[PDB]
């Protein structure tokens, strides 16, 4: 009774009803974009490294219709959203551009509109709904950026590439939400495919769809239901730190630096700096092994490289928190768990447990009985990325 089911048919239905009530007519378009769990490859994306996320059945839906008057009218229904629930604004122009501000959920939609590369973009009316827990570490902000972007393509098709769309979504996260994120979360929300993880190369931007078929394997996501102060504050600090271990070692990114190099480079950088790399330069060179291991269906090893990812996130990158540590170390003692680790940016949010489906009922008994805080669970199929339904 801690498991939240996806309920995606009723999420779309909720959004259409709220649209008819709010705007006096039936919406003409539905889009969705998923949130994400990163299986392995944490704090690598901005280090031009490798990540292995998948898309969730947890998503953000826009339902809307173009307007003739050049203005945008938004209703959000998400419980967590900061007041007001509605905002309206003219389209940006050469003269006036959109500005971040109040309410914050709107900043994401504004950013994407502001950086949208095709024209002419008409005004629109839209309802925004999401089953992605807001600020819970499964990329609610990326689902809303990419859901926005997918709605704008229907209003005014772009003639570009999946990376250009991810950079636009990423720029809205930088400029309008003041969060200097990598490309992972936008990329997986765009490109996820049911029954697949997505191995992303954040240097080359090559991507591989890795079958996650086997119905033996389950991915249990557990929300800690915490977010520490340190989150919003330490993420850019870590990023900046990485950029100095890279600058010091005459490497254009840590992708280029290998562990044998960092170990014999100790003197050129700081104890906590060098330790940030043992994680990053290390991390890269085990998502690769996790990738090569999921293909072999090996599981143990992804696991080892996984718990090795948490331990490294906890001790070297210092971006876990006692709640995440107690959840990982808790699951990691249940036989049949290959691995568990913090996922996403850390300082709170979710862990990800690679278990055997048979044991799912007992784990959710156990974790809720053996976790100090409030556990929410998702038993997540690997899902589709951005989608359109004409209405
Ligand atoms: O306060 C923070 C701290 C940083 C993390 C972050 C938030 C808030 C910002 C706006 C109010 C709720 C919390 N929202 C998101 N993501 C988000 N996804 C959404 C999908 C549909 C509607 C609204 C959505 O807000 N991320
Ligand atoms: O795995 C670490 C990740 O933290 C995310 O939440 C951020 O949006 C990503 O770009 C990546 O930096």
């Amino acid at each position: 009774a801690a498991l939240r089911q996806p309920q995606v048919a009723e999420l779309l239905a909720e959004a259409r009803r709220a649209f008819r009530e709010e705007f006096g007519a039936e919406p003409e378009l539905a889009v969705s974009a998923p949130g994400r769990v990163n299986l392995i490859g944490e704090h690598t994306d901005y280090n031009q490294g490798l990540v292995l996320p998948m898309a969730l059945e947890l998503m953000t839906v826009l339902v809307g219709s173009p307007r003739k008057d050049g203005l945008v009218s938004l209703l959000t229904t998400s419980e967590g959203a900061d007041e007001p629930q509605r905002l309206q604004f003219p389209l940006p122009t050469a003269q006036r551009s959109l500005e971040p501000g109040t309410p914050r959920w709107a900043n994401y939609v504004k950013g994407v509109i502001q950086y949208y590369p095709a024209a002419p973009l008409p005004g629109f009316s839209a309802v925004v709904v999401s089953s992605v827990p807001l600020g819970g570490g499964l990329s609610s902000s990326a689902s809303l950026e990419v859901a926005t972007y997918t709605f704008l393509q229907q209003l005014c098709p772009d003639s570009g590439t999946i990376a250009a769309r991810a950079q636009v979504c990423q720029q809205a996260e930088h400029s309008f939400a003041g969060m200097p994120c990598g490309i992972m979360d936008q990329f997986i929300s765009l490109m996820g495919q049911k029954g697949h993880a997505l191995l992303i190369d954040c240097r080359s931007l090559e991507t591989s769809l890795v079958p996650l078929s086997d119905p033996k394997l389950a991915v249990l996501i557990t929300n800690s239901n915490v977010r520490h102060s340190l989150a919003s504050s330490e993420y850019p600090v870590r990023r900046r730190q990485c950029e100095e271990v890279a600058r010091a070692l005459g490497a254009a990114s840590l992708r280029e630096v290998q562990l044998e190099e960092l170990e014999a480079a100790r003197d050129l950088v700081s104890k906590e700096g060098f330790r940030r790399a043992r994680h990053v330069v290390g991390e890269i060179r085990r998502t690769a092994q996790a990738a090569a291991a999921l293909r072999r269906g090996d599981y143990r090893a992804f696991g080892r490289l996984m718990v090795e990812s948490h331990r490294s996130l906890r001790d070297d990158y210092e971006v876990s928190c006692p709640e995440l540590d107690q959840l990982v170390e808790a699951a990691l003692a249940v036989p049949g768990v290959y691995g568990s680790r913090m996922t996403g940016g850390g300082f709170g949010g979710c862990t990800v447990t690679l278990l055997e489906a048979s044991a799912a009922p007992h784990a959710m008994r156990h974790i809720q009985e053996h976790y100090g805080g409030t556990a929410t669970f998702y038993l997540s199929q690997a899902a589709d990325g951005a989608k359109v339904l004409c209405l």
